[PDB]
C-alpha cells in the first residue's frame, strides 16, 4: 500500500479524521501504519525541553519547537505544561487537593455534556490498588473519592485484544470477533497475529464500538488508539489540546492508554520488586492528566474511568506441558500456545485427522497434569467461549501458572518471562480495576465486583447515547452513577400458563410406567386438594413465578413440596421451584418405590414422557427435578416421582445430580439458613448460549419425542442477611447458579471413579454461572416478584458466584 509521504502536517498534528491513501497522515496511528507525512515527527513529536514547567521558563516567549509551553499565552492556546500553574502561578497539583464532592458538573462555558476519559492500563492487577497505593497518589485519590470496585472481572480469553475491545462493545469475544490475541478465519482463510497489517483490516472487528456508537449520534470521538512509539506524555498533552477545541470540533469520549504496567510484568511477573518503578510512572502520567484538566478548569466536569483490560499471573518456562508429551501424531496439529490452547489439523487435507482420539490422549493422562482438554462446547458456559468459527473445536484450558506448548523446542527457539495472563477470567490473578471519578458517578463509594462486559452500556449512559445490542444488562451497573441512570422495564411475559385441574383417568396412561402407590381419610383429602391448588406456593415459589418470554404451550402444576412450569411441547418442565428450610430434613427413596414414576392425571398422555422409551435406550436413564430425598413426609415423596418432574439423564450424569440432591441442596440450606432452588434442562445443541427451538434439538430419548437437554441448571437463592430464613426475607437477596453440562461420561473430572465427596462440587464451581446466562438459555425471566428495585435485582442476576479465596 503507498503512501505520497511528501505532504506536510502542518497543522493537522494529531488531526481527528484519518485520510484515504495514498494521502499521508498526521493521526495518532499513522506510524502503526507506516503513513505519516515526511514532517509528522519534527512538527507533531517535539520533545524540546521535556514535559514540566522549571521557574525560569516561567513567563518565557514563546519557541514553537517546545514540547510544551510555559508562556502566558499557552493557556489560550491549550498547549501549556501539565504543572505550568504549580510552577509558574502558585497552584496546588490535583492529588494535593482535599477530595470535595462534585455533586453537579461544573464545566466551561460552550460544554454541552460531560467529557469522558478512558484512562486504559494493560495488565494493571485488581490486587495493585492495595499492594501499590503507597506509591500511586493520583490513582488512590480517583479510587477513594470516587466510586471503585474492589475488582472487574475481565472475558475469556484474559488476553489485551480480546479484553479492549470487549470494553468497547460490551460483547463477547464470540461475537466482537477478537477471540484472541492470535486467530485463523478459516472462511476468510486468514490469520491475525499482533505482529503485521493483517490485524488493521476491519472484517476482524465486529460489533460496534463506543467512539462508532458516539459518532453516529452525533457525540464526537478522540482516536482511541495510540502508535506504541507516541510517549505517554504526549498522549496527554494531544488530549488536553483536543479538549481546548472550538465547541463544534471538541470530542467528548477520548481514551488513553498504557502498555505498562503489562510490559514490566512478563519481564519480572506481578509482583518483581521491578514493578513499583511502572506503577510509579502510571500514577505520575495520571496525575499530568488531572493537573492539566484543572488547568483548563475541567477537574470537577469530567468523568474519567481508570479501567484495566486483564491482570498478571507468575509463569515460567519451566511451568510447560508439551503435547509431544501425549500425541503420537503431533506433526498433524496446529496449536495455538501458551495460557490457553487452541488445536485444530495442520492439514484440512489429511483424513487420518480425528478430533475423538486426541481429546483421549489429552484426558487426565498424568497425575498432575496442568492443562484440561475440552471440545469448545463443553466449555464452562460462564465463559461464553464456543460460538465462533475462528474459536477451535479443541480446547485447552491452561492452570493458571502455567503454559502449554507443542514441543519443547517451541520454548527456547521462541528462561525470559516470569509473568503471563490468558487463564480462565475466573482466576484471582486475572482480575482488573475499576474506578470512576467525576460529576456523574457517585461520592466515596464502593460497588461489588463486576464484568468488564457491562462498562458499555455505562459509557454510552454518561454519553446520553443509546447503546448498541449488546451482553451487558443494562442497568445492573445503575448503583454506580449519581445521574444517568437507565430505568428499564421487565421484559413482558410471552405465553401464559395453563393451570390444568385433575382431567385424565389413571387407566387413559399407556407410558410402561409402573408404582407400588395403591395404599389409601378426610383430614388429609381436602389437604392434598389445597397442595394441588396452591396453597403451599407462597412457601416454594418465593420470588413470582419466571416469565416465559417466548411463545410455547406449558402449565403450571402445584405440589405440597415444589411448583414447576411444564412445557407440553418438551415434554418436562422448564423450571422446577422449590425452597429447604435450615431444619429440613433428608430421607431415602424407600425400596418399594425405587422404580416408581406415576402417570400425573392433571396432563394427557400425549403430553407425557413414557418409562418404555427410557428402558429401551440403553444409554439413557432419567431423574427428577424436585429431589424425592427432600420430600416433607412419606405422603408427600409419591408426588417427587410424578412423570412431569421427570428428566432425561444419563447414568453418569445422575451421579452428579444424586450427590446434588441428596448431599449438597441440605448442606447449603444449613450454611445460608435455608435455600429456594429453581433447576431445569437447557437445551443448547449450536453453542450459541440461547434458547434452542425444538428444529435445533440433535438428540431425543431412542424412539421418542423427548428431547435430551445438554445441560441442568440450578438457581440457589437466600437472605443475604442469613440470621432470616429464606422464606421470610424483608432485604436483599444472595445468590449462586450453576449450568451443569448433560455428559455421558465424567471424563471431565479425573478424581470420578472416588466418591462423589470427592470431585461433584470441585466440578460444579466450574460450571457457577450467573442467573442472566440462565435466562439466554432458557426464554424465561426471573424474580419477577420481589420487594427490591429492579436495578439492584439485574445486578443480582449478573451476580456470579466465582468460589476463589
Ligand atoms: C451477545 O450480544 C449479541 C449482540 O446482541 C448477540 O448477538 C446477536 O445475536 C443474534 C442471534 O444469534 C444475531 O442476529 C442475527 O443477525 C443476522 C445478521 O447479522 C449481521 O448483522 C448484524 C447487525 O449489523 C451484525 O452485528 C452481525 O455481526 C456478526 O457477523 C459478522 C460477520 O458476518 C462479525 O464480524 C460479527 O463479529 C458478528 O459475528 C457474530 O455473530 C454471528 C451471527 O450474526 C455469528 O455467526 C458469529 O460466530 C459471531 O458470534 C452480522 O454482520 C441475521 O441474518 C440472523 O437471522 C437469521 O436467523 C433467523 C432465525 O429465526 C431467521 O428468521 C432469519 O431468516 C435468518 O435465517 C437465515 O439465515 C440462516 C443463517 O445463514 C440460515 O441458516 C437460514 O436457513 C436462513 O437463510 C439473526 O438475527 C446478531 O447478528 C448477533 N450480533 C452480534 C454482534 O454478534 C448475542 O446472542 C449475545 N450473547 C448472549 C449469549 O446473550
Ligand atoms: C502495538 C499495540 N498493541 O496494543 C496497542 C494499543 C492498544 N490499545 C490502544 N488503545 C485502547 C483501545 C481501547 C479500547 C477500549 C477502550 Cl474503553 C479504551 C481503549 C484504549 N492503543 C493501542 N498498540
Ligand atoms: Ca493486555
Ligand atoms: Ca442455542
Ligand atoms: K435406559
Ligand atoms: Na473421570
Ligand atoms: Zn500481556
Amino acid at each position: 500500500p503507498w503512501t505520497a509521504t511528501s505532504g506536510s502536517c502542518k497543522g493537522r498534528c494529531f488531526e481527528l479524521q484519518e485520510v484515504g491513501p495514498p494521502d499521508c497522515r498526521c493521526d495518532n496511528l499513522c506510524k502503526s501504519y507506516s503513513s505519516c507525512c515526511h514532517d509528522f515527527d519534527e512538527l507533531c513529536l517535539k520533545t524540546a525541553r521535556g514535559w514540566e514547567c522549571t521557574k525560569d521558563r516561567c513567563g518565557e516567549v514563546r519557541n514553537e519547537e517546545n514540547a510544551c509551553h510555559c508562556s502566558e499565552d499557552c493557556l489560550s492556546r491549550g498547549d501549556c505544561c501539565t504543572n505550568y500553574q504549580v510552577v509558574c502561578k502558585g497552584e496546588s497539583h490535583w492529588v494535593d487537593d482535599d477530595c470535595e464532592e462534585i455533586k453537579v458538573p461544573e464545566c466551561p462555558a460552550g460544554f454541552v455534556r460531560p467529557p469522558l476519559i478512558i484512562f486504559s492500563v494493560d495488565g494493571f492487577r485488581a490486587s495493585y490498588m492495595k499492594k501499590g497505593s503507597k506509591v500511586m497518589p493520583n490513582i488512590e485519590k480517583l479510587r477513594s473519592c470516587g466510586t471503585h470496585a474492589p475488582y472487574m472481572r475481565p472475558v475469556y480469553p484474559t488476553k489485551t485484544f480480546p479484553n479492549l475491545y470487549t470494553l468497547a462493545t460490551g460483547l463477547y469475544p464470540e461475537s466482537h470477533g477478537i477471540v484472541g490475541n492470535s486467530m485463523y478465519d478459516p472462511v476468510f482463510d486468514a490469520s491475525f497475529h499482533l505482529r503485521g497489517r493483517e490485524k488493521f483490516n476491519h472484517r476482524w472487528w465486529g460489533g460496534q464500538p463506543l467512539w462508532i456508537t458516539a459518532t453516529k449520534q452525533g457525540v464526537r470521538a478522540g482516536t482511541f488508539f495510540w502508535s506504541v512509539s507516541i510517549p505517554h506524555e504526549r498522549r496527554i498533552l494531544t488530549i488536553l489540546q483536543w479538549l481546548s477545541l472550538p465547541d463544534n470540533e471538541r470530542p467528548s469520549v477520548y481514551a488513553f492508554y498504557s502498555e505498562q504496567p503489562d510490559f514490566s510484568g512478563h519481564k519480572y511477573g506481578p509482583f518483581g520488586p521491578e514493578m513499583t518503578n511502572p506503577l510509579r510512572e502510571i500514577d505520575k502520567t495520571v496525575g499530568q492528566l488531572m493537573d492539566g484538566l484543572k488547568q483548563l478548569r475541567l477537574h470537577r466536569c469530567v468523568n474519567v474511568i481508570f479501567v484495566g483490560d486483564h491482570g498478571m499471573e507468575d509463569v515460567t518456562c519451566d511451568r510447560t506441558e508439551f503435547l509431544s508429551n501425549y500425541l503420537t501424531n503431533v506433526d498433524d496439529i496446529t496449536l495455538v500456545p501458551g495460557t490457553l490452547g487452541r488445536i485444530r489439523a495442520k492439514s484440512i487435507n489429511n483424513s487420518k485427522y480425528d478430533p475423538k482420539t486426541i481429546i483421549a490422549a489429552l484426558t487426565c493422562k498424568k497425575p498432575d497434569q496442568h492443562f484440561k482438554p475440552y471440545m469448545k462446547q463443553h466449555l464452562p458456559k460462564r465463559l461464553h467461549y464456543a460460538n465462533n468459527r475462528r474459536i477451535e473445536d479443541i480446547h485447552l484450558l491452561v492452570d493458571r501458572r502455567w503454559h502449554v506448548a507443542r514441543k519443547p523446542l517451541d520454548v527456547y527457539k521462541k528462561c525470559f518471562f516470569q509473568g503471563d495472563h490468558g487463564f480462565d477470567n475466573k482466576v484471582n490473578s486475572m482480575q482488573t480495576v475499576f474506578v470512576g471519578y467525576g460529576p456523574t458517578f457517585k461520592y466515596r463509594t464502593k460497588v461489588p465486583p463486576f464484568e468488564n462486559i457491562e462498562l458499555y452500556n455505562v459509557m454510552c449512559d454518561l454519553l446520553g447515547l443509546k447503546p448498541a445490542p449488546n451482553n451487558g444488562t443494562h442497568g445492573s451497573l445503575n448503583h454506580l452513577l449519581r445521574t444517568n441512570t437507565f430505568r428499564p422495564t421487565m421484559p413482558d411475559e410471552v405465553s401464559r400458563p395453563n393451570y390444568p385441574g385433575i382431567m385424565y383417568l389413571q387407566s387413559e396412561f399407556d407410558l410402561g410406567c409402573t408404582c407400588d402407590d395403591k395404599v389409601e381419610n378426610k383430614l388429609e383429602e381436602l389437604n392434598k386438594r389445597l397442595h394441588t391448588k396452591g396453597s403451599t406456593k407462597e412457601r416454594h415459589l418465593l420470588y413470582g413465578r419466571p416469565a416465559v418470554l417466548y411463545r410455547t404451550s406449558y402449565d403450571i402444576l402445584y405440589h405440597t413440596d415444589f411448583e414447576s412450569g411444564y412445557s407440553e411441547i418438551f415434554l418436562m418442565p422448564l423450571w422446577t421451584s422449590y425452597t429447604i428450610s435450615k431444619q429440613a430434613e433428608v430421607s431415602s427413596i424407600p425400596e418399594h418405590l425405587t422404580n416408581c414414576v406415576r402417570p400425573d392425571v392433571r396432563v394427557s398422555p400425549g403430553f407425557s414422557q413414557n418409562c418404555l422409551a427410557y428402558k429401551n435406550d440403553k444409554q439413557m436413564s432419567y431423574g427428577f427435578l424436585f429431589p424425592p430425598y427432600l420430600s416433607s413426609s412419606p405422603e408427600a415423596k409419591y408426588d417427587a416421582f410424578l412423570v412431569t418432574n421427570m428428566v432425561p439423564m444419563y447414568p453418569a450424569f445422575k451421579r452428579v445430580w444424586a450427590y446434588f440432591q441428596r448431599v449438597l441442596v441440605k448442606k447449603y440450606a444449613s450454611e445460608r439458613n435455608g435455600v429456594n432452588v429453581i433447576s431445569g434442562p437447557i437445551f443448547d445443541y449450536n453453542y450459541d448460549g440461547l434458547r434452542d427451538t425444538e428444529d435445533e434439538i440433535k438428540q431425543y430419548v431412542e424412539g421418542s419425542s423427548i428431547p435430551v437437554p445438554t445441560h441442568y441448571y440450578s438457581i440457589i437463592t437466600s437472605c443475604l442477611d442469613f440470621t432470616q430464613p429464606a422464606d421470610k426475607c424483608d432485604g436483599p437477596l444472595s445468590v449462586s447458579s450453576f449450568i451443569l453440562p448433560h455428559r455421558p461420561d465424567n471424563d471431565e473430572s479425573c478424581n470420578s471413579s472416588e466418591d462423589e465427596s470427592k470431585w461433584v462440587e470441585e466440578l460444579m464451581k466450574m460450571h457457577t454461572a450467573r442467573v442472566r446466562d440462565i435466562e439466554h438459555l432458557t426464554g424465561l425471566d426471573f424474580y419477577r416478584k420481589t420487594s427490591r428495585s429492579y436495578s439492584e435485582i439485574l445486578t443480582l442476576k449478573t451476580y456470579l458466584h466465582t468460589y476463589e479465596s
